[PDB]
This record gives structure tokens, sequence and C-alpha cells, in this order.
């Protein structure tokens, strides 16, 4: 047959073209998908892993190269008379940093190479003299003269800063599974987290006051799968720091006495540790697993934590709270297993519609159950059934945990991440499998012989996706046999871990 | 049969355990539920109604005991001198309170005992001064030196902060329907509400120009149900008040001429009335019973909003846009109406699955459709059909009257809690009502006998429910004879009310 | 039968009565609909498009009378003394207004008929001397000082706020589709953006410096089908005036060098002009229509948003970011043609539920598949099928642009209007035409002849809808001759457009 965009195409009279030609096209309908250019990926799937080319700007290490026009070589001050016309915020930022004035310096005792910093730290001290041969930083640059924050940045475990984009972006399914263009910004937000030092305190000004604020860490810390930023914005907590912003002190240092109102800093870079991580008591995959962080085994760390409120609470009423949170979570913990047994039981039974092997192969080159050991568990290129269980247990069931650990009396019940969301996700899940039985039940009854829509397997997008190109020996295992950095444990990493 | 945790445990290789024992449990697989302590809950449904020992801190008459390892009589001073180490933020707060500096106080002519109260009033003044009998105040505390607040946040009815714990949370089912540690926020929301003075002024600074801010009421007047602040803040105040926010004189009095832009204390505390639900026109459940606030017999308050928004705009323009709200809640019941004819009508014809006797019980032990009188109308342990409108009533409907009270030009149509969202949602409600039809008229010519998916019916969150617990002689009837407090029209009141 | 009022009335034990006469409706179960009263709508469906009154404020040359009990003629100085206690902030507004106050006045050189306004601009000056004829203005007075400015609000084509109501209101199906009443909020909305001159600077102060933030714009330019206020809310741009609006100088003018943080203003505005449509590379409804704004016929486009993005960046770094945009929205329309496909599929199949003969007619009068060309793509009244489909093309696809053109890592993959959101809606599309072929393919096996329910086509919204009032001859085609205004492709135009 023709084309989808061949059939369009006559209806609305409008020629089929490529994409990326700059044709207005109506609704899309009679453009073809062409595939951007790309830069090959790295990690233990860099076979096939690709990257647009503006990754230069998060993994430069690997990825940058000059593009600049302008040649020469120049001091510092020539920097940024040019630059004062050329990118004119880029000089007004710097010249208000303490890299850039002498006069905003707290006489902290930089050093670099066991000399003291005492001039004035320029575009040049940064990115290089040549402009032919200009630098784009990671924290290595940093940690020159800033070692005690680049070695905290980077002491982090699974599931922090330090391994953000090495482990759980170049490793991960969902990005992995997924062609570049569509997952952009997952790589640069990783990225950013691990590679950079501007994450909080934004360049070129480099204010830690910016990076206290909650507005330093919201743009990642956000949304359907982790939802803390909402759920601070909606405790008590929130509504008195939107009260307090403006008039209060953000120049006083993250310690005990300093604030009223806790922000995400204060409370997890205590004390200014560059290692938020460390003060969780276990890493729960985002919540995923269950885990009583109240029980004997976790009492240091409970401990811990009620020591924190304690700057501004009496302990008993914090241990209460904390208490709530082991509670609300080991109940949000039921409906998940309701749902799981409603849903593997679909697929012990071969009801559900598409069967593994009526959709695309999943990202090992599979047509394995989604929710099944060895699977991927996902919301896309998969049943629908499917898609409510990847909903259940990690947009909602892991958000309960966020909405107790950030006191969010509504989230935990009523609103976003919530156990009400948890039920009406339920009664979905129940319905959907509900269908799924009566139609199955049914067509043997009348003996029809149902086979899933073609559309669960192709189509212009599925087609696209590198399920269909997995083939034996396409891992780099030996990336998987490396200790320096930790794994995930993928179905085809073909080693230990 | 085995557990799901029994087969999960053999197939991930991960023991069986109690939920609460700190093990971190793979997806929460193979964990066990163990029930929390409780202690027992107030009210009508005091016979098996439960709560957190944490309920401590909100119900204080009722629960607070002496928890402290600390022993000693103390003076105010030494209380400070203590805590500005122990729970340093308490006593900054204090100390930036008139509670604890003349030189802010006002002269407003402040008496206990009818004598003029010229002190600090210190930790010990409203804590006692013996460290193992230490008391949890509540507005009866606060009463003794402001009557005229204590009076006027006592003098709601029904619907209001007044009766949002007493009567709200204790006779409501869904809190009643629910095992304690799901429902924890509803309890302490609604119980900051009623029985402290501190939701809106928080401890210990107790500043009315932090009670003036939209900030004072959001963390709990938000939401899928109630979404007033989503309302205010998508309304063109809500965008002048962040927009101003920061450089106006929130030390004003709310008062005529004292503000550009309004807030909710501005609208509903007016002229610093501490019984905000009096200027409503009439209580309509959250917006889910209809009334015309512009019919000519209330007049009265209708004219009284004229007057109150003629503080900033002309009295037509805003009898104009009070009457928009009219037509527009108007409207948006025929698509509840209608809703409701499809969803009864599936009931009536018996396709709707499950059907109520293939579901749990419901909170008062009845196998009773929830959308019908007597019935328990509700998002959870129900069909999808019921789910959805309920979504429909309470979700939407009622939040279409928030969109139009709050101007928000974008709720009332495209936004949440929208017209457009009722369309939808009525849409879902016939594509329910369609497919269950459909089903129901195939396995009758088949003759197919359909019965309900146990999943409907059971589970490990499903079993846990109070309907199961439900027998006669279970309801403290004297609870609701009471008329000192109004009540809930509950199906097994027993009593007039 | 007896109306669904009647039953429940019964049921109940209220009367069946009118909704507008101020009882208090159980869950609105036995109130009857009243036709509010309306005034007649003006452009091309003028002979039924109805207005509620109140459209007298935002289109006042059509609609404007006298409504004022307050006689007489006054001068500029009586105004303000009567206003100070009949409506105190406008006058407080007014003060603090260049109009009012000579001592903050620029020395712009303002002018009218040639002549330099050095007096004050009151009351008089504005509305009129003649209380019993006041004026209700439109940017047509700000003409006769502010002639620049109202020039470019003028020169903005189709999808800019210079024709917002005269033709994307008043030609628009899901307006002119529905009862005045339901969509009082999309005139307004969007009169207000075309008549007015106090969208972003509000009255009565007109203060530029409030027009220049983000709050100037976000309460209409957000929420499902344009939410680039989240878009950038969520970005570091975004995070970065969170931060720094209380503390930054928001008195300067619009231009390179006097800010750090870019809002919608300093993008869309650039330099202050007041077209701020012109900037973009070309219209593209919302983003539904693809285009590839980097293909080089859109590289003066292109290159003049490289260059606003060097106030303070590299110009690569700038072309990279909007080139992610490019292959972001490219990737985005496959799922949306998947889509579509699996859509009309169904459709020339055959087997939606309903059909559009079982639904009520459009707005045109005809029964058309909504996702065909002449029918009228929407989400209300219409098939699951349907709605599922314009949600897929409206609220995410055009989103996915919105996200990547402000730079919201979250929200071009995770987040709302992404790409994960259209996965999931993809899935639902799919899993919606599954349920459809299967009941088709049993009901076709067994012989069982399917009528869809009654309720897709009739209920007390449905009947209200003006598609059933649509007759030849009904289309003012003269309004779609006019060349003065540009026009939608409405398929009942009658002319050439
Ligand atoms: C040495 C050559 C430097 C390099 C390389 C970097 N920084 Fe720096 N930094 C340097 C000095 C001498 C100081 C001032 C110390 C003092 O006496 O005040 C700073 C300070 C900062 C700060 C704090 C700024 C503030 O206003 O308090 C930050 C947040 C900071 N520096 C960040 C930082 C980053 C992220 C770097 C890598 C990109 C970096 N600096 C490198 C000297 C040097
Ligand atoms: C102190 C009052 C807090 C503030 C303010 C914020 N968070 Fe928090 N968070 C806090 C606790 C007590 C916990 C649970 C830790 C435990 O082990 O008991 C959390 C947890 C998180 C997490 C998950 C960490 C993990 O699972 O180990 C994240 C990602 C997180 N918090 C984010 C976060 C952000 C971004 C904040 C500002 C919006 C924020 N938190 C503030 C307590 C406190
Ligand atoms: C958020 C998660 C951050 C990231 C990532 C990094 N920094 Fe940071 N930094 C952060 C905060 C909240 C503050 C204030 C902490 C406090 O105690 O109040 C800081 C401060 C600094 C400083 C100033 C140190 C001083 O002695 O005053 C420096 C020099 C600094 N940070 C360095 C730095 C570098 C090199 C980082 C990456 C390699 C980096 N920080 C990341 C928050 C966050
Ligand atoms: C920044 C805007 C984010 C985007 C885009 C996505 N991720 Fe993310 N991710 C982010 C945060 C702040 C969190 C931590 C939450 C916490 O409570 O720990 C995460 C976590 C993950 C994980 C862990 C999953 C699990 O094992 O539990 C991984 C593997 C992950 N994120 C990867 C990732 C990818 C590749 C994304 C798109 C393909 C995705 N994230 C989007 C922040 C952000
Ligand atoms: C008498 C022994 C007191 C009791 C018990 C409580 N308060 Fe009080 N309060 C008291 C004084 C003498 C004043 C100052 C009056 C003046 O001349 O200014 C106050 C003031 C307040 C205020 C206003 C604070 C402000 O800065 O304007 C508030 C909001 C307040 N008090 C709250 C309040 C609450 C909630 C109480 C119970 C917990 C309470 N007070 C008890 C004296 C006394
Ligand atoms: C004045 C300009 C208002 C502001 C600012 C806020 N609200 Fe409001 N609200 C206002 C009106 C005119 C109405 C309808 C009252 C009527 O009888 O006509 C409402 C109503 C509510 C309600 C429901 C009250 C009831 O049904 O009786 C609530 C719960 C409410 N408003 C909350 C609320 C909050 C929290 C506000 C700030 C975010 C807010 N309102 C501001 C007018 C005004
Ligand atoms: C929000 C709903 C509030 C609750 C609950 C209570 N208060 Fe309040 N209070 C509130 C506001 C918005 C303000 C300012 C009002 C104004 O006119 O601008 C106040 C103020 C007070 C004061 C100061 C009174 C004075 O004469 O200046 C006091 C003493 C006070 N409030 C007492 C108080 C108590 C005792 C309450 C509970 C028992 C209480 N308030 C609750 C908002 C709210
Ligand atoms: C604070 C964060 C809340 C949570 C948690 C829940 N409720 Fe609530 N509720 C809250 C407000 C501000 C409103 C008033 C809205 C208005 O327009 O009136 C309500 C209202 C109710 C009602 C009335 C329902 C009806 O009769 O119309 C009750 C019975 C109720 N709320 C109870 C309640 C319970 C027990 C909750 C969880 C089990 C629930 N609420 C959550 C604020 C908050
Ligand atoms: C002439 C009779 C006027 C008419 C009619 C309107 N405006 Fe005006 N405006 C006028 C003067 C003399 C000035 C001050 C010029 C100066 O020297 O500063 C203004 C200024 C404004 C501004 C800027 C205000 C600021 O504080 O910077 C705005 C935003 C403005 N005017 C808006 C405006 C609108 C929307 C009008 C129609 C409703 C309007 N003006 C009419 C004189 C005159
Ligand atoms: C500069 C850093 C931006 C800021 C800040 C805001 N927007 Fe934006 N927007 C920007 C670009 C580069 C684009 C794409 C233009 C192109 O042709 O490449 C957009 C587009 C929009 C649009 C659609 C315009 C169109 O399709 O022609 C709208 C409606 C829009 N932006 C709104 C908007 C608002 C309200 C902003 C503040 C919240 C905002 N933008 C800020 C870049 C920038
Ligand atoms: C948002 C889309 C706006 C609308 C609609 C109108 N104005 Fe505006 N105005 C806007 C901004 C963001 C600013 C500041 C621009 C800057 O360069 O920084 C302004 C400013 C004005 C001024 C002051 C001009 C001066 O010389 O200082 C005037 C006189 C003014 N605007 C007039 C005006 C009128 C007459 C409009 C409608 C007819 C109007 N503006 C609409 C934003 C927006
Ligand atoms: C203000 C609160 C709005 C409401 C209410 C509605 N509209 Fe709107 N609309 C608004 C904006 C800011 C945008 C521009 C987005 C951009 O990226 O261009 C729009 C756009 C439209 C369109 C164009 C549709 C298309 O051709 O792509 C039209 C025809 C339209 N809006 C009409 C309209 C109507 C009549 C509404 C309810 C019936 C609706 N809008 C609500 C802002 C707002």
């Amino acid at each position: 047959g023709p084309t989808f965009q061949d059939v369009a195409s006559q209806v609305f009279g409008q020629p089929v073209g490529p994409d990326n030609d700059g044709t207005l096209y109506i609704f899309g309908l009679t453009a073809k998908y062409t595939e951007p250019e790309y830069v090959d990926g790295r990690g233990p799937y860099k076979s096939f892993l690709k990257m647009l080319p503006s990754i230069r700007w998060y993994d430069p290490e690997h990825y940058w190269t000059n593009g600049s026009q302008t040649e020469g070589v120049f001091k510092n001050e020539e920097c940024v008379l040019c630059h004062t016309v050329q990118t004119p915020t880029i000089v007004n930022d710097w010249k208000q940093s303490s890299h850039g004035s002498k006069d905003i310096r707290r006489g902290i005792g930089i050093k670099k190479d066991g000399k003291p910093v005492e001039d004035l730290v320029g575009c040049a001290d940064c990115h290089g003299n040549n402009h032919q041969k200009l630098e784009m930083p990671t924290y290595k640059l940093c940690n020159d003269c800033h070692p005690k924050e680049t070695a905290e940045h980077r002491a982090g475990g699974l599931g922090s800063h330090t391994h953000a984009y090495t482990v759980n972006v170049l490793e991960f399914s969902w990005h992995v599974g997924k062609p570049a263009e569509e997952v952009t910004g997952c790589a640069h937000c990783h990225a950013i987290a691990e590679n950079r030092c501007s994450g909080c305190h934004t360049r070129h000004k480099f204010d830690p006051a910016e990076a206290r604020k909650p507005t330093a860490c919201r743009v990642c810390h956000m949304g359907i799968d982790h939802d803390e930023w909402a759920m601070y914005n909606t405790s008590i907590h929130g509504a008195l720091y939107e009260a307090e912003s403006a008039r209060m002190d953000w120049g006083k240092k993250l310690k005990k006495g300093n604030y009223r109102v806790p922000t995400c800093a204060y409370c997890h870079m205590q004390n200014g540790d560059h290692n938020p991580q460390r003060f969780g008591t276990i890493y729960s995959d985002m919540g995923m697993f269950q885990v009583d962080r109240g029980a004997p085994k976790h009492k240091a760390k409970r401990d811990s934590w009620i020591k924190l409120c304690q700057d501004c609470h009496s302990p008993r009423f914090a241990a209460d709270k904390l208490k709530e949170m082991d509670a609300g979570v080991n109940l949000s913990f039921t409906k998940w297993r309701e749902a799981a047994a409603v849903i593997v039981g679909c697929y012990l039974d071969g009801v559900v519609d598409p069967m593994p092997e009526g959709s695309a192969p999943d990202w090992y080159g599979h047509y394995t159950f989604s929710l099944l050991p060895g699977g991927d568990p996902r919301f896309y290129a998969t049943s629908n059934l499917e898609r409510l269980g990847l909903e259940m247990i990690c947009y909602l069931t892991g958000n309960v945990y966020k909405a107790y650990a950030h006191m969010s009396m509504y989230n935990q019940t009523y609103g976003n991440g919530s156990a009400f969301e948890q039920d009406r996700k339920l009664v979905e899940i129940k319905t959907e499998a509900a269908k799924l039985r009566r139609f199955a039940a049914i067509e043997k009854k009348i003996g029809l012989e149902h086979k899933s829509a073609d559309f669960w397997k192709h189509g212009e997008y599925l087609d696209l996706l590198p399920g269909w190109k997995r083939k034996p020996g396409d891992v780099d295992v030996e990336w998987f046999k490396r200790t320096d950095i930790p794994h995930r444990a993928n179905a085809d990493a073909g080693v230990e871990i």
C-alpha cells in the first residue's frame, strides 16, 4: 500500500515531503520523518546509542570541539571588553561574581597548586586564552580551586548527582530504548547534575545564595515520577518559603538558627555538604522499592533526621511525622500489590491485548511481558494494562513517599501522587483487566480467533525503536565489568555487577 | 493458594517478610502488611475508628500526654536559654513575635482575667512551667487573651473551620471508611483549621501580615476537589499578587483602600473577621449542590459581594461578573445531570460491572450503588462508572463554581475544573456506559453467564476496609443526637439531625 | 416519559424547579435549565451567536450603554474626590500612574492633536465628563496619545492579539458551537488581548514594569492547549525569574544588557515592540501544524532568534538549542501520524462508536467525522476515539513545540505536553481502537445488530447545541468576504478567504 502521507497528500492537496525542508505541513499529515544528524552515544550500548551533536555542551570531555569563528590569543581583560558587546549578560554576571570582583570576596582561602588565588578569575582562566581552542569545563576545572565541594559532588552513590548521566542515562532503558532527539532533555538534565557545578548556583554569578533557594532544585526535582517540588511547595514549609522569600536573608549559610523556613538545600545539603544523597536512609529507586525507614536497623538515620528537624521543632513531633511517613508508605504498597496481582494474573491467563509477541520488541530485543523479571517496565510501546501498571508503581506509589517525606497533607491524601490517586488508578487497572477478561471469555465461547491489531507492533514511531536492531554481541560488557562506577541491573548486562 | 508475596518471593529470590522490619523490598512485592499501632478515634464511629498516635498534636485535649525526658519546673527566661540551643528557630520566632518582644507591640489592649497583659508572654505562659506536665494548646488557650478572634473562629457553621474536624473528619465517609494511616493528613488538615490558631499566622511568630497572604490559605484550599488557590492564582488578581507581593506593604490591615490586589483574607476575612464562612451566600457542599446566588432571595448576599468588589471596581462590573458565575454554574449542571442519567440508567438496567454486590461492602457495611440515596459516592473500591461519576460532580462541577467565583477565565473554560474538562469527563462516562451495555447485550445473546471478577471484592487493600467489620449497634447515635454541633446526613445515623 | 428531574424529585423529596429561583438543589438533580438573557453575538454566525450582556465591557464599541445611577457633568478633580470614597483603589492606582502624577513622568513627549500633553490625564479625559454618558474605552482612546504602541498592537496577523476576538472568537468552532455562558471567559480573554491596552500593564497604574514580568502574560498563556507559562516556569530561566524577581530592577527597559533573566516580554516584545507575534518564524496553529524552523528557507528568523539568545549566550549554544527544538518537534509528529492512522482507520472500517450519524450534529449542522476534512476536531459531543485524537494533536503535540521553545527539559520528556505523555496518549488511542474493533468483530460473527446509544445524540446539554438549529442561509458570508481582517478556514464560509 501507499503511505499515510501519500493518502493525506491526495486529500488535503499538499504534496508529500521531508519534515525538515521548511514546509508548513497541515497537521503534519504529509511530512515524512527524516533522521537527524547524530553522534555516537557512550556507555554499554554504544554500538547503537546515539546523541544529538549538542551533547558537546554537557559531556564536553568526550564531544567538545572548536566551533568558533573568532581567532586570536587574548588576555582576560580583552575577553571582557569584547564580550561586553557580544554577550553582555555573561560579563555582567561575571562582574557580579567573586571570580570577577574582589570586593564581594569573603577571604575563604582559595588555592591553586598550593598557592593562594588573589587575582580575578577571568574568562581565560576557565575557558583558555586561544579563541580557536576554547574549553568547555566540567567539575574537573572547579576542582583546581574548590576541591572540598568537588570531592563531595563526586561522593554520591547510584541515584545521586554523581552518576546521573554516566550510569542513569547511558545504562537506562527509557533513554537507550528511544530515538535520541526524543530524550535530549534527559541526557542534559542528568548531565547538568553530574558533570557541572552550575545546576544550583548558575553561571556566571555562581551565587551560593541563589543555590540555597528551592528554585535551585525544582527544575529537575519535579513532576509525575518525582514530585518533591510540589510536595514541598504544598507543605506549610513551602507556603512559608513563598511568603518569606522576598524579605528573608538568603546570604546566611545553611546552618542551625540561620533560617526560619527550611529549603531543599537546608535539609539535604546540611551545613553546605555537596553530597546531598548521603542524609537519605537508603536508596529506594525513587520510592518504588518498599522500606520501613523507622525500623530498628535504620535508627541512626532516623535519629539524624529527627535531629535535623529539631533545629526548629520538638524531636517528639519530628519522630511522629516520620512515623506517619512509614505507616503511610506501608499502606500504599497494599494497593500496588493488589494492582500487580491483577496485572500479572491477566498475563498468566493470556488475556492481555496485545500479548508481548503482538507488540514491538522491547529495548533488549525481546518479546517479554514488561512487569515480569527480565522485562522493561514502561509506559510506551506496550499494552494499556502494562502502562497503567507502570503508572501505579512509578508515578503514584513512589510519590506517596515523597508526599509524606515533605509534609504535604493534601498530596498524601487527595492530590497528585496520593493515596486517593492510587485508588483511582487501581480502579482503572481492574477495569482494564475486566474488559480484557470479558472479551477473551466471549471470544472463546463463540470460537472467534482474536489476533492483536498490527498497530500494536508497527507504525511510523514504533518502527524507529532500537528493539528491532538488537542482535547478539551488541553490548559492551566491559562497561558493566567496571567497578569504579555502579551499574543498573539490566537483563542483557552479561556480567555480575 | 499461597500469597502473592510467596510467589514473588520464589521468583525474585527475596524472602517474604513484614513490611516494618527495615528490609528493602524489591518493588514491595514480598512484603506483608502489618497493622500500625493505633489509638481509638472519636465521634459516632468510635467503636472502630482509629487514629495514629500522632493525633496527640492535633486533638490534644483528648490525646495529649507527657512524652518529655527533661525534668524540672522552670521560669520563662530558663525556657528561652535552653531552647536557644535545643530548638533555636522556635526561640528566634518567639523573639520576633509580640508575645516575646514589647518593641513590636501595637497597644491593642490585651487582657487576661480583666487585667492588662503588659509582660512578655513566654514559653511557660502557653505551655506550662513543669517540663513533665507540658501543655499542647488549642484555641482555648488563645481565648484567654484574644476572645474576639476566638469567638469568630468558633462562629462558623458546617463546612467552616469551626467544625472541620469534629464533624467533617469524625463523621465523614471517606475518613471513617479507610485505614487510619491512609488519611492522617485529612485529620490533621481539618484539625489544624478547627483546633488551632496557627493555620494562617503560623507559630511562633504569629504574624498577621503573613496571615493576609494567599500562602496562609493555599496549603489547604487547593487541589482536585476545591482548587480555589489555582482559580485565584490564574485570575488577574492572582497574577498581580505574584507581581506585587515582594514590594507591597503587607503590614496594612485588611480594609478598603489599604490594598490594590485582593487576597483570600481580603475578600473572606473582611475587615479582620475570623469567621470567613459568613460572607458566603449559602453552603453548597463545595459547589456540588446547585444554587443561583443571583436569585431574588439571595439579594442581600449578592449586594454585599458587589459592595466588597466596589472597593476597587464599578458595582455594575462586579454585578456582571457575579451574574456570569450564576449563568456558568447553571450551564455546568446540565452536563452533570446528563452524566447522572447515563450512570443510574446503567444501574437500573443491571449492566454495571461490578454491580454493588460484586464489590466490597461500602463503609456502612452495605452493598448499595454509590450514586443512589443511602449510598456512598466515592472514587475507590467501586466501579469505573461510579468513580467517573464522583469525579464529574465533585472534582469538576464543584470547581466550575470556584473558577467563576475567582475570575479564572482559563479554568472556567479550558483548564482544571472547567467546562471543557466536564465535556471530556462526560465522554468518558458515556464511553464506559457504552462498553458496559455492549458486553451485556453480547453476553445475553450468546447465553454467557458473566460473574464479576473476585478482584473487585477481595484484595490486600480491599480486605482492610471497615465495611467488612460493620455490625448492628456499632454506631454511637448519642453523638448524632447532639445539638451543640451540626451533623452530616449519614445513612446509619439512626436519628433525626 | 417524565424528566430526569421529575424522577429525582420523587426520590429525594425536593420539588422540580427552575435553576435560577435561588433554591439549593440537592446535587442539582431536580433543577431545570433556564436560558439566560442574551444579546446577539457579532461576526459571520450572528444569526444565532449569543453573548451574555456583560460583553459590554469587552466589546464596548458595539455593546456599551449607560448604566449609571449618578447624574451630573463633572471636572476631573470632582471625579477623584467622589471616587476616593466610592472606588478607592481606582483612585489610588490612578494617583500612582503617570496619568495622575507628574512626578513619575519621564518626559517621553506625549502629544494629542499635535500638542504636548502637560496636564494630568484624569478620569474625565478617558471616560467623559457626563456621568450619564460615561465611556468604556478601547485601544482607540489610547491611540490619541500613544500611536506607536497602538499601531504595533494592531500590526499582528491571525493568531496574534490583533485578531484574537474579532476573528478567533467570532469565527471559532468551539466558541460558536457552545451556549454563550459556557464560553464567556473565552470571549473575554481573547477580547482583553485585542480590544484593550491593559492585559499586560493593568489599569489603573498602567505600569510598564509590571508588564515586563511573566505575570503580565501567564493568565492567558497557560494550560492544556498552550502551556508556555509552565514551559517557561520549568526552564532554568523560569527558576531564575522566581529566584531574582523580588530584588531585581524591573524599572529597566527591555534591552540587551538590562536583564540577567529573560521573560516573555524580553524575548517576544523585543525592545518594547508591541507586535510580539512578528518575531515568530511562522504561524503554526499553536504547533498543531508541523514546520522545521531550522530549514534553509527560515534562516533569517532562526538567525534573529540566535542573536536574541546572544544577549546572554554563545550563538553556537543558542543555535544548538533551537536545533534540538526542530529535531524534537519532528520526532513528535511521528506519534501523531500513527495516532491519526489508527483513528481514521477505525472510521473507514465503520467500527467507531458512535459513528458520526449517532452523535448530535456538529456546529455546522453536519454528521461528519471530526478528524476528516470539513469536520470539526473537538473534545466534546463526540466519540472517545475522536476526543483522544484531538487531545493528541492539540494538547500534547502542539505543547511539545512549546516545551522545546522554552527550554523545559522535564516537559519535553516526562511532563505535561511531553514526549512521554504523547506515548501514553498513543497507547490510549490504540486501546480504544482495539476495543472498538473487538466489539465489531464479535457483533458481526454472532449477527448482533448494534445501534449506538441515544445518550450520544440527546441529553440536557447536547440538546442545547447550535448544530441542531443550523439551516441554509444562516451564515453572513459578507463577513468572510472582508479583506481588512484575516479569516479561519471554516467549512461553511461559502467564499474564498
Ligand atoms: C581558581 C583559579 C578558581 C577556579 C578555577 C574556580 N574558582 Fe570559584 N572562586 C575562586 C575564588 C578566588 C573565590 C572567592 C573566594 C573568596 O575569598 O570569597 C571563588 C568563589 C566561588 C564561589 C562562591 C561565590 C560567592 O559569591 O560566595 C562559587 C559558588 C564558586 N567559586 C564556584 C566555582 C565553580 C562552579 C567553578 C568551576 C566552574 C569555579 N568556582 C572555579 C577561584 C576559582
Ligand atoms: C526538611 C524539612 C526537608 C525539606 C525542606 C526538603 N526535604 Fe526532601 N526529604 C526530607 C526527608 C526527611 C526525606 C526522607 C529521607 C529519609 O531517608 O527518611 C526527603 C527525601 C527527599 C528525596 C528522596 C531521597 C531519598 O529517597 O533518599 C528527594 C529527591 C528530596 N527529598 C528532594 C527534595 C527537594 C528537591 C526539596 C525542595 C523542593 C526538598 N527535598 C526539601 C526532608 C526535606
Ligand atoms: C546543588 C545541588 C549544588 C551543586 C550541584 C553544587 N553546589 Fe556549590 N553550593 C550549593 C549551595 C546550596 C551553597 C551554599 C552552601 C552553604 O553552606 O550555605 C554552595 C556553596 C558553594 C561554594 C561556597 C563555599 C564557601 O566556603 O562559602 C563553593 C565554592 C561551591 N559551592 C562550589 C561548588 C562546585 C565546585 C560545585 C561542583 C563541582 C558545586 N558547588 C555544585 C549548592 C550546590
Ligand atoms: C531533569 C529535568 C529530569 C529529567 C528530564 C528526567 N530525569 Fe531522571 N531523575 C531526575 C531526578 C531529580 C530523579 C531522582 C528522584 C529521586 O527521588 O531519586 C531522577 C531519577 C532517575 C532514575 C532512577 C530510576 C530508578 O532506578 O528509580 C533514572 C534511571 C533516571 N532518572 C533517568 C532519566 C532518563 C534517562 C530520563 C529520560 C529518558 C529521565 N531521567 C528524565 C531528573 C530528571
Ligand atoms: C495572654 C497571656 C496571651 C495569650 C495567652 C496569647 N496571646 Fe497573643 N498577644 C498577647 C499580647 C499582649 C499581644 C500584643 C498586643 C499588642 O499590644 O500588640 C499579642 C498579640 C498577638 C497577635 C498579633 C501579633 C502581631 O505582631 O501583630 C497574634 C496573631 C496573636 N497574639 C496570636 C495568639 C495566639 C494564636 C494565641 C494562642 C495560641 C495567643 N496569641 C495567646 C497576649 C497573649
Ligand atoms: C475577592 C476578590 C476574592 C478573592 C481575592 C478570593 N475569593 Fe474566594 N470567593 C469570592 C467570592 C465572590 C466567592 C463566592 C461567594 C458567593 O457566595 O457568591 C468565593 C468563594 C470561595 C469559597 C467557597 C465559599 C462558599 O461556597 O460559600 C472558598 C472556599 C474560597 N472562596 C476560597 C478562597 C481562597 C482560599 C482564596 C485565595 C486563594 C480566595 N477565595 C480568594 C471572592 C474572592
Ligand atoms: C486564617 C483563616 C486565620 C485563622 C484560622 C486565625 N487567624 Fe488571626 N488573623 C488572620 C488574619 C488574616 C489577620 C489580620 C487581619 C486584619 O484585620 O488585617 C489576623 C489577625 C489576628 C490578630 C491581631 C488582631 C489585631 O487587633 O491586630 C490576632 C490577635 C489574631 N489574629 C488571633 C487569632 C486567634 C486567637 C486565632 C485562633 C483562635 C486566629 N487568629 C486564627 C487570620 C487568621
Ligand atoms: C487539607 C490539606 C485538606 C485535606 C487533606 C482534605 N481536606 Fe477536606 N476540605 C478542605 C477544604 C479547604 C474544604 C472546603 C472547600 C469548600 O469549598 O468548602 C474541604 C471540605 C471537605 C468536606 C465537605 C464535603 C462536602 O460536604 O461538600 C469534608 C466532609 C471534608 N473536606 C473532609 C475531609 C477528609 C476527612 C479528607 C480525607 C479523608 C479530606 N477532607 C481531605 C481541606 C482538606
Ligand atoms: C493623552 C490625553 C493620554 C491618553 C488618552 C492616554 N495616555 Fe498614557 N500617558 C499620557 C502621558 C502624558 C504619559 C506620561 C509620559 C511621560 O512623560 O512619562 C503617559 C504614560 C503612559 C504609560 C507609561 C506609564 C509609566 O509609568 O511609565 C502607559 C503604560 C500608558 N500611558 C498607557 C496608556 C493607555 C493603555 C491608554 C489608553 C487606555 C492611555 N495611556 C491613554 C497621556 C495619555
Ligand atoms: C527567550 C529566552 C524566551 C522566553 C523568556 C519566552 N519565550 Fe516564548 N518563545 C521563544 C522562542 C525562541 C519561541 C519559538 C519562536 C520560533 O519561531 O522559533 C517561542 C515561542 C512562543 C510562542 C509561540 C509563538 C509562535 O509559534 O510563533 C508563544 C505563544 C510564546 N513563546 C509565549 C511565551 C510566554 C507567555 C512567555 C513567558 C511565560 C515566553 N514565551 C517566554 C523564546 C522565549
Ligand atoms: C503585553 C502584550 C502588552 C500589551 C497588550 C500592551 N503593552 Fe504597552 N508595554 C508592554 C511592556 C512589556 C512595556 C515595557 C516595554 C519596554 O520597552 O520595556 C510597555 C510599555 C508601554 C508604554 C511606555 C512606552 C515608553 O516610551 O516608555 C506605553 C505608552 C504603552 N506600553 C502603551 C500601550 C498601549 C497604548 C497599548 C494598547 C493599545 C499597550 N501598551 C498594550 C506590554 C504591553
Ligand atoms: C485566555 C484565558 C484564553 C482562553 C480562555 C482560551 N484562549 Fe484561545 N488562545 C489563548 C492564547 C494565549 C492562544 C495562543 C497560543 C499560541 O501559541 O498561539 C490561543 C489560541 C487560540 C486559537 C488558535 C487555534 C488555532 O488555530 O491554532 C483560537 C481560535 C482560540 N484560541 C480561541 C479561543 C476560544 C474561542 C476559546 C474558548 C471557546 C479559547 N480560545 C480559550 C488564550 C485563551
